[PDB]
């Protein structure tokens, strides 16, 4: 029917944000990896399989995508942060999980 607020520290919400980040980084024109600063919000609906919409606050790191960094990739002072709306759609009877990056914009 409609969306319901979900907790941004749910272990499943976190996993999903992580996956949405890999997707943002894989598809983004940026040469440098982005990292999640925080999950701003999370909300799920269940009309046809589960649809989860996340807002992620993300920052650039100094980890180049053209590389293989030695560890964690840490957010950097500037650091123009973005907010990306991401929709993740799950249909476990089709064994289906589709992550859609809906929009990113300057925050």
């Amino acid at each position: 029917g409609g969306f319901s607020t979900k907790d941004v520290n749910d272990p499943k919400i976190q996993a999903l944000a992580g996956k949405a980040l890999q997707r943002i980084n894989a598809a983004s024109n940026d040469l440098f990896q982005q990292t999640i600063v925080k999950v701003i919000s999370a909300k799920t609906q269940v009309v046809a399989g589960t649809n989860t919409v996340l807002e992620l606050l993300i920052a650039p790191t100094s980890c180049r995508k053209n590389e293989t960094s030695a560890g964690n990739c840490e957010a950097v002072s500037n650091g123009t942060k973005q907010i990306c709306t991401v929709a993740i759609w799950e249909k476990p009877w089709e064994n289906f999980e589709e992550i859609t990056i809906k929009e990113c914009k300057s925050a």
